[PDB]
């Protein structure tokens, strides 16, 4: 089954892009790597108030994503979750075939890359967990030390930032536990020796295996000794994950895209160098690019208009205004 447009990425930009595809009557598919939509907003700032979106004085990340899902839903596009698009090829008739890393074949006339700077992966940490506990008592760093006062804190990680975070948290937290899969740590050794001798509880060599929680938040983590294979359940009031991020374009590297600074070069029409392949949102590279949600909200529709022109040169330059759009009023 051949789609007119397949959008790679279901972040905020992919969602609005899908809506605009619907306005221009294109048969539309969105493909997202995570188990839920909303991209960096959903994973990294769902609880924060965004104030730099045109026309919206203040909105919580999560609420923006609900509103963008509502927009995306308008014309009922097909949403594909839990798939990393890694393969690209062209059929004889110009149809593009996208391959998911599990062999899944998707057929399309055009592609819009709304993939940001890559799949949103945290090293050795489950996407499902990242999505489920976002905005709760899951952190990827220490914003302010005072919020951790009196709390039982676990830090998973073995780098310098992990060891330093433990040392400045030890005076403030009810308790600090550091979980790491190797007995050796990063940073200056004085910081390690200090942590190791302080009341910080140092759990090595242990692997973080699982997060145990409810609707309110994470309540323990199950860890496994990397040698004996013995399981422990460690109590959690706050979990800080410091494993590092794995955010990159991966096998799209080998599609022959013109790439600059980890992003995909876009002309003013949001065209890449690959015919039928357009780009929008944080994925787009050009000099004056606005690396905001507001930027993506212009690039998306621009990309749809170019896709539409590419499928039919005699199409109107853009969709009708929403206020006089025949399917909306
Ligand atoms: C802490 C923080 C605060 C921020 N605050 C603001 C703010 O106040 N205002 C603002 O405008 N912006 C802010 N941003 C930036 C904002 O997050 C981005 O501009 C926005 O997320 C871009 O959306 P996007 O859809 O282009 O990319 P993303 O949100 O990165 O979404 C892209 C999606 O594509 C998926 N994906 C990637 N590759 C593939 C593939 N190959 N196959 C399938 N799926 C794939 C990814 O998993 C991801 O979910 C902030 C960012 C951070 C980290």
């Amino acid at each position: 089954e051949v789609y007119d447009v397949t959008i790679i990425g279901g972040g905020p930009i992919g969602l609005f892009t899908a809506f605009y595809c619907g306005m221009r009557e294109l048969k539309t598919k969105v493909i997202e790597f995570l188990p839920k939509l909303g991209g960096k907003v959903s994973l990294f700032f769902p609880e924060k108030i965004i104030r730099d979106i045109g026309g919206i004085p203040g909105i919580a990340g999560k609420q923006l994503i609900e509103q963008l899902k509502e927009q995306a839903a308008t014309f009922d596009p097909d949403i594909v979750l839990n798939q990393r698009v890694t393969g690209f090829e062209r059929l004889d008739d110009g149809t593009i075939v996208l391959t998911g890393s599990e062999g899944k074949k998707h057929y399309t006339r055009t592609v819009i890359l709304a993939c940001g700077m890559g799949t949103l992966e945290v090293n050795e940490f489950d996407s499902e967990d990242a999505a489920r506990y976002a905005g709760k008592n899951l952190h990827y760093g220490v914003e302010k030390l005072d919020a951790f006062k009196g709390k039982r804190v676990v830090i998973s990680g073995g780098g310098d930032t992990a060891v330093d975070w433990a040392n400045e948290l030890e005076p403030i937290a009810a308790s600090v536990t550091v979980v790491h899969r190797r007995e050796e740590f990063g940073g200056m050794e004085s910081s390690v020796t200090k942590m190791k001798q302080s009341s910080v509880r140092v759990l090595t060599p242990y692997r973080l295996e699982q997060l145990n929680g409810d609707e309110e938040g994470i309540k323990s983590v199950t860890v496994c000794h990397t040698e004996s294979g013995q399981r422990k359940d460690i109590e959690i009031d706050e979990l800080i994950i410091n494993h590092g991020f794995k955010i990159d374009l991966g096998p799209m590297m080998e599609w022959g895209l013109e790439i600059e600074e980890g992003r995909v070069k876009a002309d003013r029409h949001m065209r890449t160098n690959l015919p039928g392949v357009f780009v929008a949102g944080d994925a787009a590279f050009y000099e004056s690019k606005l690396r905001l949600i507001a930027g993506g909200f212009t690039e998306g529709p621009t990309a749809v208009n170019s896709a539409k022109a590419y499928l039919d040169p005699k199409a109107e330059n853009m969709a009708m205004y929403s206020t006089h759009h025949k399917k909306l009023v």
